[PDB]
C-alpha cells in the first residue's frame, strides 16, 4: 500500500547484505536436514525445525518494508513476486496445522533462488542463458510431435504384448527370478519343456515400461529417445514377437528423434551464438580486449628495450661488489636457451618418473622413485631460488608462471609432510608440473591461437564463474526437491539403493547422475516404486522427465556458449594481430626505404563462420618400351576402371556373406573361389600399375602414394595366406586367420577411385588437422588425471565374492550364498574389479569409459568404497572421492568436448564453390537473385468456363471452412487414435472402429471433392495431395482387409497409413516446416558424407565378424553374471546384421564397455566352431571398441557440422534484412491477386501490392504514402504497353532495392552498373537465356515509361497542387489586413 508519502525511509546496503546472509543460512539449514523412513526424526532435525519462524519473520519484515516504501510497484518485478509468494506460502504453512499440509513445505526448495534476486549479476547471466534458450521451443515442438507419432505407432503395434512369461507348469508361479517375455510359436521365445506361457506377467521393469495407454507409450518413447534402456526394449520385443521387424521401429526411432534432434539443436544454438556475437555490446567489449592486447604487446617490446638498456648501465658482502656482479651474471644466465631447455627436460623426467608408478612395482623401484622425487623437488626448489635471486623477488612474484611453480613446490612440500604425518594416501601433486610442457608450443606456429584462447578465457572469467554458480544453484534446488518428494522412502526390502535422496550429498550425487543422463531410468523406476508402484505412483515420473530434459539442453547451452564465444574471440584476435603485424611491416619498410632511396601471397580461405560473421557485421553497421605405353593406355581405359569398381564392390559384398561360426560351412567353400578370383584380378591390376609407374626412384612411382602401399599390403597378404596353406594347415591357423582378416581393406579401395568420396575423406582429414593441438592438450590433461587416479586408487579395487571377508587370506574355501527362497554354497574368490586404477594405462581406459558415460556410477561406488591397499571395500568409507569425478565431468566431457565441437564448427571449410575472386557482390545476393531467376507464380485451376456449377464448388473447396474442417477432423482422428488402451470392452473397440470408418469416409469424400474441383492432373501435380490420396487408399485397404476376415492377416503396416495423418498437420507450422525442409534438403545435398559412416560401420562389422564371430552364446552361468556375459543370442557377432546391430548399440553408448570385456580372450567357443578349448576372443577388443567409439563420434560430429554449416545462412537470418525466405510470401500474394496468374498485374494494384505485406520487402499497412512513393522511384520498373508489370521483373526490382545491389544514385553510372551486373550474371549462369536476362535486368530506353516516372509525375502534380493551394492561402491571409 502506498500510504501517500509519510515518513518513508530507504534501506542501507548492509541491510541487503544481511538479507543475503539470512538466505545463505536458510540454505545451510535446509541442507543440514536428514530424512528417515516412516515417522522417525533425528534429534538435530527437531532443533532445526524451530528456526523456520525466525527466517519467515525476517522475510516478512523485508517484504513489508519493501512494499510499504515502494508503495505498490512491488509485483511488477518477477523476483519480488517470487519472494512474495514464498513468504505467503511459508506463513500459511507455519500458521495453522489443519490437514497437516506438507505440500507447502515443498515450496522451501525455491528459497535458494532468492540469491539470484539479491544479486543482479546472476539476473543478467540468467537473462543471457534464457534469451539463447528461447529459440529451442520450436525444436521442442518437433520433439513432442515425433514422440507422439512414435508413441501412437508403438501403442498400435506393441499393445499388451509384454504380459506373458514362462509360468510354471503345475502352478501359476514364475519359473525363475528373472522373468522375460515369451510366446507360443517359433518366431517368439519358446519356454522350456516344464513351463508354459500364461497370461498377465507384471512386465519389464515392474510394468513401468510398456505400451498400454497413450501415457505409458509417451514415457517409453521418451526414455528410448534419451538412449537409455532402448536395447532392453528391443530384446524384450524380440522375445515377445520375433526379431524380424522390431528394428524398423526402434532404430529409425533413435535416428529420427535423437541424432536429428541433436543436429537441429546444435544448428539453432550455433546460429543464435553467431547472431549474438555481432551485437553492439559484444563488439565493443571485443574491441576493448583487442586494444588492451595491442597495448600489452607494445609495452612488452618497450620493457625489453629498457631492460637491455638498463642492464648495461654497469661500468665481505658490503666491501666486494661480487654480491651484485654474480647476481647480474646469473640473471643473464637465466634467459639463456640452455637454462630453459634443461628445465623442460627435468620436468619431462619428473613426469616419466611419476608415470612409472604401478601396483606391484619392485622394492628397488620404490626406493629409486622415493629418492628421485626428493632430488627433483630439491632441484626445482634450487631453480626457484636462483630465479628469484637473479631476476629479483618482485619480478619473480609478478610473473604468473613463477607463481604457478611456487604453488607446485608448496603442494609437493605439503604432500611430503602429509604423507609423513598420515601415511595411507597420496595425491601425486607433483604431476601438475607436467603442465609446463605446454610451453613447447612457443617454438611452433600454434602458440598464437592457444595464447589468444587462454587470454579470452581469462578475460571472461567472472562470466564463467557466474554460469557455474547458477548451474550449482539449480542442482541444489533440484536436490532439495528430490529430498522433499522421495527422501527416506527408498528403504526397500532388498536394501537402500546407492542413488538415494536421504542425505544432501547423496541427493546432489543422484541429481548430477540424472543430469549426465546415465541410468536415470533406474532412478526413475525406484522413485516410482517408492510411492506404491505402477498402480498409484506414476505421477512422480514428471520430476525425472523435467530434470533430464532441462539438464541435457542447459548443460549443452551453458558450455557450448562458453566454447564458441572464447574460440571465436581467440580466432579474431589471432587474425587481427597477424594482419596488423603485416601492415606494420609494409608501412615500416616503406618509411625506411626513403633513407635508402638514394642508392636504389594468398590469405587462407575464410571459413563459413567468418564469412557470415563479416557479412552480418557489415549489414549491422549499415544501420548506423612397348608394354610401358600399352599398359598406360589400359589403365586409362574406361571399361577397365568400371570393371575394377564392380570387382571391388563384389568383393565387399562377398566379405559380408561368410559364416564366422562354421569354417566348414558350404557357403565358405564357395566363397573361397570368389576370393581366388578377386585376388587374381587385384594381382593383375597391381602388376600393370607397377609396369607403368616403375620402381627405380621415378619420384612418381608406385610406393610414393599411400593408397598404393595399401593395395600392395592387401594383395601380398592374400598371396601369403594362399602360400601358407600350401602344405600342412594345422601347423599355424592363427597365421592364416590374420591374413584372412587383412581382406577387410577392400572397401577402402573406393575412396581414391571415387573423386567425391576422396573429397569427403580429405575434409575429414582437415577436420582432424584443425583440432590437433586441442587434442594434445586434452591428452595431457587426461594423463594428469590418470596419474592422480593411480595415486589415489592403486591396489584398492580388490573385492571378495563373500563380502564379510576383508583380506586375501580369509577369502578361501566355501561360503553360503543366501538367495531368495534358496540357499546355495559357492566359493570365495579374491577378484579385482573390472575397471580399476592400477597403472597409467588402466587409469586411462577407465577414465575414457567414464567420459563416454557408461558405467561411471559403478566406478564412483568402487572409488568411494575403497579402504586401503590389498583390502576389501567398506561401503561409504571415503565419500569425499566424489569430488574427483565431479571435477573430471566438469573438465573433460562438459568443456573439452564442447571445445572440439565449437572449433570444428568455427573452422569449417566450404565444399567446392570454386574460387570466386572474379565475382564482387555475391555475399547475400546469390540466393536472392537466383530465386528471382527461378520464380514461378502459384497456379489455381481457374477455368472460368463453368461458372454455373464448377466454379461454385471450387470456391467451396478452397475456403476457410473447408480447411478448418479438415484440421478439426485431423485433430479428432488423432485423439481417436490416442484413446486406445489395454483392457477395454468390446463396445469400446467397436466404437473406435466405427469412428475410424467415419473419419476415413470423410477423408475419401474430400479426396473425391478435390478431384472434381481441380481435375485429375491438377489433383496429382501436388506432392501433399498424392500423399493424401495414398493415405486414403491405405486406410480403405486396411478396412477391407479387416472386414474380410481370416485369409492372411496382411500384417499391420496398413495401420501405419492410418497413423500417418499427423504429417498433414505440418502444413500450418510455417517455421517448423521450413526448418525441417531446409535440413532435409541439406542432408540430401551431402550423400557421400553419409556414405563414409556406412563404410566405417561396414569395415568394423566385418572385422568383428572375422575376429569375435565364434564366441559361444549357449553358456549361461548359475548367476548368469549379466555384467560380463553380454554376448548373447541378441548381441552376438554371428552374422552381418547382428554385427551391425551391436555396432549401432555401441555407437548409442549403452554398456559398450561390458561388451568389450565380454569379447576378451579366454572365452568358451561355440559347439560348431571346431575348437574344443576355451580359446575364443582376443585382447584386440580394447583397441577395437575404443577406436570404433572415437571414429564414430568424430564422423557423426563432422556430418552434423557439415549440415549446420550448409544451413548456416538460414540459421543466422534476420527479419529486418531481406532473405529468400520472405520471397515466398510475396509470391503467394502476387499469385493470389490474379486468379489466372498469367504473370502480369496492373501497375495501379502494385501500390496495394506493397502495403499488405510486412517490411523489408513490403512497405506495411502503416507506411506513409510519401515513403511508399520514394521507394518506388528507386525500382525504375518499366511498364508494358498494357499498363501491367511482369512478375519476375517486379521481384528483381524488389530484391535489388532492399539489398542495394550495385544501386547507383543516378546518371550514366546506372548503365555501367547494369552492364557490370549483366556480365556477372552471365559469368555465374552461362545457361541463362538472353530473353530471361533482359527480363530480369531490363535494358533501359529513355522512351520507356517506368513506374518511377508515373509516381514521380503525381508527386510533382501533388506538390504543384499543394504549392498552388498554399499560394492562394498565402495571397489571402496576407490580404485580410
Ligand atoms: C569452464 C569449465 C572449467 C574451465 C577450466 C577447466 C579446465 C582447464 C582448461 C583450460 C583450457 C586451456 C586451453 C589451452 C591451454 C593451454 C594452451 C597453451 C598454454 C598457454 O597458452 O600458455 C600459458 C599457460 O601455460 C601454463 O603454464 C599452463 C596453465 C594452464 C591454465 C589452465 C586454466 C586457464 C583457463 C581458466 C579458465 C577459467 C576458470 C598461457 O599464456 P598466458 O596467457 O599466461 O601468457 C602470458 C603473457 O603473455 C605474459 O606477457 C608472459 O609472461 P608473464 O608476464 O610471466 O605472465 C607470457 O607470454 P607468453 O604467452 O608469450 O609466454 C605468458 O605468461
Ligand atoms: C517427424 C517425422 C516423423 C516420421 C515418422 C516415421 C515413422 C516410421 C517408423 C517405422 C514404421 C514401421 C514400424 C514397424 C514395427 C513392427 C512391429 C511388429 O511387431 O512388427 C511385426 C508384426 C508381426 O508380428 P505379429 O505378432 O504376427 O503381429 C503383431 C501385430 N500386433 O507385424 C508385421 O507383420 C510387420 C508389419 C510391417 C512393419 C514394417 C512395414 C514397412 C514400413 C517401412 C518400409 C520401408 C521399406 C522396407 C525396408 C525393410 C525391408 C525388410
Ligand atoms: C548397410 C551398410 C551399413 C549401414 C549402416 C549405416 C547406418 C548405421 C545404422 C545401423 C544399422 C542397423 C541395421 C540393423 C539390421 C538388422 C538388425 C537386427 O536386429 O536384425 C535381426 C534380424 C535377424 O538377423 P539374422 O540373425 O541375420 O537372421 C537370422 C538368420 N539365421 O535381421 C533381419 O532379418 C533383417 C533383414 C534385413 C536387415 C535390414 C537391412
Ligand atoms: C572427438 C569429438 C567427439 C564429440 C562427440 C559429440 C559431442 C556433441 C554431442 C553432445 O554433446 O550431445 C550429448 C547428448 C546427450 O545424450 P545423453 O546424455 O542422453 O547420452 C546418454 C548416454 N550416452 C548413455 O546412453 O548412457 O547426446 C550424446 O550423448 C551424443 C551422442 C553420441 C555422439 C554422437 C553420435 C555418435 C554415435 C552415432
Ligand atoms: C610422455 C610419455 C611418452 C612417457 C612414456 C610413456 C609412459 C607413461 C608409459 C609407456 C609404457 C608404460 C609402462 C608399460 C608397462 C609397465 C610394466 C609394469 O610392470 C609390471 O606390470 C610388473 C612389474 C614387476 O612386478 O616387476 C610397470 C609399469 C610399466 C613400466 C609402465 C610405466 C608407464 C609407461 C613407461
Ligand atoms: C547393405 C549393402 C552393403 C548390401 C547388403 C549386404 C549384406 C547385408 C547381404 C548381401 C547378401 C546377403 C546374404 C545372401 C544370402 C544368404 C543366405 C541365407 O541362407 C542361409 O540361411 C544360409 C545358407 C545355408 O543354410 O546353407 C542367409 C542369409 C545370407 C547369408 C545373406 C545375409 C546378408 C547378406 C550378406
Ligand atoms: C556444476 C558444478 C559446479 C556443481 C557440482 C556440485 C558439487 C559442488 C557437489 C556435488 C557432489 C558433492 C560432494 C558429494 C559428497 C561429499 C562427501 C561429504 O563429505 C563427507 O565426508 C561426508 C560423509 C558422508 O556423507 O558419509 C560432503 C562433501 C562432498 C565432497 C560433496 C561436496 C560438494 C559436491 C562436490
Ligand atoms: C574423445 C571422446 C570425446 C570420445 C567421444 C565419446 C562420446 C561418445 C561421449 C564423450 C562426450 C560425451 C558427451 C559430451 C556431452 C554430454 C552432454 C551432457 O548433457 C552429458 C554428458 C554428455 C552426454 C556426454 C556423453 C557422450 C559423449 C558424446
Ligand atoms: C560373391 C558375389 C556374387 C556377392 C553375392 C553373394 C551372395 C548373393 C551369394 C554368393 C555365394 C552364395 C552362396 C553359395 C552357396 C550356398 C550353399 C547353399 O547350400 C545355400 C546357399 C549358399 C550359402 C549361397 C547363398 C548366396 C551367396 C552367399
Ligand atoms: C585442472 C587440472 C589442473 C586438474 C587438476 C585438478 C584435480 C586433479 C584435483 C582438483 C581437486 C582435487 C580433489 C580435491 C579433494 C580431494 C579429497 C582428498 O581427500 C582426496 C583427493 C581429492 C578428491 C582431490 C583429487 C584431485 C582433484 C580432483
Ligand atoms: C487433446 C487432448 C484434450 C486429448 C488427449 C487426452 C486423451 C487422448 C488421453 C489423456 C487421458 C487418457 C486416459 C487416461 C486414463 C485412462 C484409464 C485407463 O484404464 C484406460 C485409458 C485411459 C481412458 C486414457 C485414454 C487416453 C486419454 C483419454
Ligand atoms: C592399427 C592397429 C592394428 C595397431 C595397434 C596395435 C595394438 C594396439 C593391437 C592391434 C593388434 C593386437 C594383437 C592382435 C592379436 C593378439 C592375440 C591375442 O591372443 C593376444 C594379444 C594380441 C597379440 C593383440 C595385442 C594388441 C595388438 C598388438
Ligand atoms: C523336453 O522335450 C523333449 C522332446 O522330445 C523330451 O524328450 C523331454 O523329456 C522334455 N522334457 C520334459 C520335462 O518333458
Ligand atoms: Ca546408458
Amino acid at each position: 500500500v502506498v500510504r501517500k508519502y509519510a515518513k518513508k525511509i530507504t534501506e542501507w546496503p548492509p541491510f541487503e547484505y544481511m538479507i543475503l546472509a539470512t538466505i545463505i543460512a536458510n540454505c545451510i539449514v535446509l541442507a543440514l536436514e536428514q530424512h528417515l523412513p516412516d515417522d522417525d526424526k533425528t534429534p538435530m532435525s527437531e532443533r532445526l525445525d524451530d528456526t523456520e519462524p525466525y527466517f519467515i519473520g525476517i522475510f516478512c519484515f523485508e517484504a513489508g518494508i519493501k512494499i510499504i516504501a515502494l508503495g505498490f510497484s512491488y509485483l511488477r518485478n518477477g523476483w519480488n513476486v517470487m519472494d512474495f509468494v514464498v513468504v505467503l506460502t511459508g506463513i500459511l504453512a507455519t500458521v495453522g496445522t489443519e490437514f497437516d499440509l506438507r505440500t507447502l513445505r515443498a515450496v522451501r526448495v525455491l528459497r535458494p533462488l532468492k540469491l539470484v534476486s539479491g544479486i543482479p549479476s546472476l539476473q543478467v547471466v540468467l537473462k543471457s542463458i534464457m534469451k539463447a534458450m528461447i529459440p529451442l521451443l520450436q525444436i521442442g515442438l518437433l520433439l513432442f510431435f515425433a514422440i507422439l507419432i512414435f508413441a501412437i505407432i508403438g501403442l498400435e503395434f506393441y499393445m499388451g504384448k509384454f504380459h506373458t512369461t514362462c509360468f510354471e507348469e503345475g502352478t501359476d508361479d514364475i519359473q525363475g527370478e528373472s522373468p522375460a517375455p515369451c510366446g507360443t510359436e517359433e518366431p517368439a521365445r519358446t519356454c522350456p519343456n516344464g513351463t508354459k506361457c500364461q497370461p498377465y506377467w507384471e512386465g519389464p521393469n515392474n510394468g513401468i515400461t510398456q505400451f498400454d495407454n497413450i501415457l505409458f507409450a509417451v514415457l517409453t518413447v521418451f526414455q528410448c529417445i534419451t538412449m537409455e534402456g532402448w536395447t532392453d526394449l528391443l530384446y524384450n520385443s524380440n522375445d515377445a514377437s520375433g526379431n524380424t521387424w522390431n528394428w524398423l521401429y526402434f532404430i529409425p526411432l533413435i535416428i529420427i528423434g535423437s541424432f536429428f534432434m541433436l543436429n537441429l539443436v546444435l544448428g539453432v544454438l550455433s546460429g543464435e551464438f553467431a547472431k549474438e556475437r555481432e551485437r553492439v555490446e559484444n563488439r565493443r567489449a571485443f574491441l576493448k580486449l583487442r586494444r588492451q592486447q595491442q597495448i600489452e604487446r607494445e609495452l612488452n617490446g618497450y620493457m625489453e628495450w629498457i631492460s637491455k638498456a638498463e642492464e648495461v648501465i654497469l661500468a665481505s658482502t658490503f666491501f666486494h661488489k661480487k654480491e651484485r656482479r654474480m647476481r647480474f651474471y646469473i640473471r643473464r644466465m637465466v634467459k639463456t636457451q640452455a637454462f630453459y631447455w634443461t628445465v623442460l627436460s627435468l620436468v619431462a623426467l619428473n613426469t616419466l618418473c611419476v608415470a612409472i608408478v604401478h601396483y606391484n612395482q619392485p622394492e628397488w623401484l620404490s626406493d629409486f622413485l622415493y629418492y628421485a622425487e626428493f632430488i627433483f623437488l630439491g632441484l626445482f626448489m634450487s631453480e626457484m631460488f636462483i630465479k628469484m635471486y637473479g631476476l629479483g623477488t618482485r619480478p619473480y612474484f609478478h610473473s604468473s608462471f613463477n607463481c604457478f611453480d611456487c604453488g607446485v613446490i608448496i603442494g609437493s612440500i605439503f604432500e611430503v609432510i602429509w604423507a609423513v604425518i598420515k601415511p595411507g594416501t597420496s595425491f601425486g601433486i607433483s604431476v601438475l608440473r607436467a603442465l609446463r610442457l605446454l610451453r613447447i608450443f612457443k617454438v611452433t606456429k600454434y602458440w598464437a591461437s592457444l595464447r589468444n584462447l587462454v587470454v579470452s578465457l581469462l578475460n571472461s572469467m567472472k562470466s564463467i564463474i557466474s554460469l557455474l554458480f547458477l548451474l550449482f544453484l539449480f542442482i541444489v534446488v533440484f536436490a532439495l526437491l528430490g529430498m522433499q518428494l522421495f527422501g527416506g522412502q527408498f528403504n526397500f526390502d532388498e536394501g537402500t539403493p546407492p542413488t538415494n535422496f536421504d542425505t544432501f550429498p547423496a541427493a546432489i550425487m543422484t541429481v548430477f547422475q540424472i543430469l549426465t543422463g546415465e541410468d536415470w531410468n533406474e532412478v526413475m523406476y525406484d522413485g516410482i516404486k517408492s510411492q506404491g508402484g505402477v498402480q498409484g505412483g506414476m505421477v512422480f515420473s514428471i520430476y525425472f522427465i523435467v530434470l533430464t530434459l532441462f539438464g541435457n539442453y542447459t548443460l549443452l547451452n551453458v558450455f557450448l556458449a562458453i566454447a564458441v564465444d572464447n574460440l571465436a574471440n581467440a580466432q579474431e584476435l589471432t587474425k587481427d594481430e597477424q594482419e596488423e603485424e603485416e601492415a606494420a611491416n609494409q608501412k615500416l619498410a616503406l618509411q625506411k626505404a626513403k633513407e635508402v632511396a638514394e642508392v636504389s601471397n594468398q590469405k587462407p580461405a575464410k571459413s563459413v563462420w567468418e564469412q557470415r560473421t563479416s557479412e552480418m557485421r557489415k549489414q549491422n553497421l549499415l544501420a548506423s618400351n612397348p608394354l610401358r605405353r600399352l599398359c598406360h593406355y589400359i589403365l586409362n581405359l574406361r571399361y577397365f576402371e568400371m570393371c575394377i569398381l564392380m570387382v571391388i564392390a563384389m568383393s565387399s559384398i562377398a566379405l559380408a556373406a561368410e559364416d564366422p561360426v562354421q569354417p566348414n560351412a558350404p557357403r565358405n567353400n564357395v566363397l573361397r573361389y570368389f576370393d581366388y578370383v578377386f585376388t587374381g584380378v587385384f594381382t593383375f591390376e597391381m602388376v600393370i600399375k607397377m609396369i607403368d609407374l616403375g620402381l627405380v626412384l621415378h619420384q612418381g612411382a608406385y610406393f610414393r602414394d599411400l593408397w598404393n602401399i595399401l593395395d600392395f599390403i592387401v594383395v601380398s597378404g592374400a598371396l601369403v595366406a594362399f602360400a601358407f596353406t600350401g602344405n600342412s594347415k594345422g601347423k599355424d591357423i592363427n597365421t592364416i586367420k590374420s591374413l584372412r582378416v587383412l581382406r577387410v581393406l577392400r572397401p577402402l579401395k573406393t575412396i581414391k577411385r571415387l573423386p567425391k568420396l576422396k573429397a569427403v575423406f580429405d575434409c575429414v582429414v582437415n577436420s582432424l588437422k584443425n583440432v590437433f593441438n586441442i587434442l594434445i592438450v586434452y591428452m595431457l590433461f587426461m594423463f594428469i588425471f590418470a596419474v592422480v587416479a593411480v595415486q589415489l586408487f592403486k591396489g584398492k579395487f580388490f573385492h571378495c565374492t563373500d563380502e564379510s571377508k576383508e583380506f586375501e587370506k580369509d577369502c578361501r574355501g566355501k561360503y553360503l550364498l543366501y538367495e531368495k527362497n534358496e540357499v546355495k554354497a559357492r566359493d570365495r574368490e579374491w577378484k579385482k574389479y573390472e575397471f580399476h586404477y592400477d597403472n597409467v594405462l588402466w587409469a586411462l581406459l577407465t577414465l575414457f569409459t567414464v567420459s563416454t558415460g557408461e558405467g561411471w556410477p559403478q566406478v564412483l561406488k568402487h572409488s568411494v568404497d575403497a579402504t586401503f591397499e590389498n583390502q576389501g571395500p567398506s561401503p561409504g568409507y571415503r565419500m569425499e572421492m566424489s569430488i574427483f569425478y565431479v571435477v573430471y565431468f566438469v573438465v573433460f566431457p562438459f568443456f573439452f568436448v564442447n571445445i572440439f565441437v565449437a572449433l570444428i564448427i568455427i573452422t569449417f571449410q566450404e565444399q567446392g564453390d570454386k574460387m570466386m575472386e572474379e565475382y564482387s557482390l555475391e555475399k547475400n545476393e546469390r540466393a536472392c537473385i537466383d530465386f528471382a531467376i527461378s520464380a514461378k507464380p502459384l497456379t489455381r485451376h481457374m477455368p472460368q468456363n463453368k461458372q454455373s456449377f464448377q466454379y461454385r464448388m471450387w470456391q467451396f473447396v478452397v475456403s476457410p471452412p473447408f480447411e478448418y474442417t479438415i484440421m478439426a477432423m485431423i485433430a479428432l482422428n488423432t485423439i481417436v487414435l490416442m484413446m486406445k488402451f489395454y483392457g477395454a470392452s468390446v463396445a469400446y473397440e467397436n466404437a473406435l472402429r466405427v469412428f475410424n470408418i467415419v473419419f476415413t469416409s470423410l477423408f475419401s469424400l474430400e479426396c473425391v471433392l478435390k478431384v472434381m474441383a481441380f481435375g485429375i492432373l491438377n489433383y496429382f501435380r501436388d506432392a501433399w495431395n498424392i500423399f493424401d490420396f495414398v493415405t486414403v487408399l491405405g486406410s480403405i485397404t486396411d478396412i477391407l482387409v479387416t472386414e474380410f476376415g481370416n485369409n492372411f492377416i496382411n500384417l499391420s503396416f496398413l495401420r501405419l497409413f492410418r497413423a500417418a495423418r499427423l504429417i498433414k498437420l505440418l502444413r500450418q507450422g510455417y517455421t517448423i516446416r521450413i526448418l525441417l525442409w531446409t535440413f532435409v534438403q541439406s542432408f540430401k545435398a551431402l550423400p557421400y558424407v553419409c556414405l563414409l559412416i556406412a563404410m566405417l560401420f561396414f569395415i568394423y562389422a566385418i572385422i568383428g565378424m572375422q575376429v569375435f564371430g565364434n564366441i559361444g552364446i549357449d553358456v549361461e552361468d548359475e548367476d548368469s553374471d549379466e555384467d560380463e556375459f553380454q554376448i548373447t543370442e541378441h548381441n552376438n557377432f554371428r552374422t552381418f546384421f547382428q554385427a551391425l546391430m551391436l555396432l549401432f548399440r555401441s555407437a548409442t553408448g549403452e554398456a559398450w564397455h561390458n561388451i568389450m570385456l565380454s569379447c576378451l580372450s579366454g572365452k568358451p567357443c561355440d559347439k560348431n566352431s571346431g575348437i574344443l578349448t576355451r580359446e575364443c576372443g582376443n585382447e584386440f577388443a580394447y583397441f577395437y571398441f575404443v577406436s570404433f567409439i572415437f571414429l564414430c563420434s568424430f564422423l557423426m560430429l563432422n556430418l552434423f557440422v557439415a549440415v549446420i554449416m550448409d544451413n548456416f545462412e538460414y540459421l543466422t537470418r534476420d527479419s529486418s534484412i531481406l532473405g529468400p525466405h520472405h520471397l515466398d510470401e510475396y509470391v503467394r500474394v502476387w499469385a493470389e491477386y490474379d486468379p489466372a496468374a498469367w504473370g502480369r498485374m496492373p501497375y495501379l494494384d502494385m501500390y496495394q501490392m506493397l502495403r499488405h505485406m510486412s517490411p523489408p520487402l513490403g512497405l506495411g499497412k502503416k507506411c506513409p504514402a510519401r515513403v511508399a512513393y520514394k521507394r518506388l522511384l528507386r525500382m525504375d520498373l518499366p511498364v508494358a504497353d498494357d499498363n501491367t508489370v511482369h512478375f519476375n521483373s517486379t521481384l528483381m526490382a524488389l530484391i535489388r532495392t532492399a539489398l542495394d545491389i550495385k544501386i547507383a544514385k543516378g546518371g550514366a553510372d546506372k548503365q555501367q552498373m547494369d552492364a557490370e551486373l549483366r556480365k556477372e550474371m552471365m559469368a555465374i549462369w552461362p545457361n541463362l537465356s538472353q530473353k530471361t536476362l533482359d527480363l530480369l535486368v531490363t535494358p533501359h530506353k529513355s522512351t520507356d515509361l517506368t513506374v518511377g516516372k508515373i509516381y514521380a509525375a503525381m508527386m510533382i502534380m501533388e506538390y504543384y497542387r499543394q504549392s498552388k493551394a498554399k499560394k492562394l492561402q498565402a495571397m489571402r491571409e496576407e490580404q485580410d489586413r
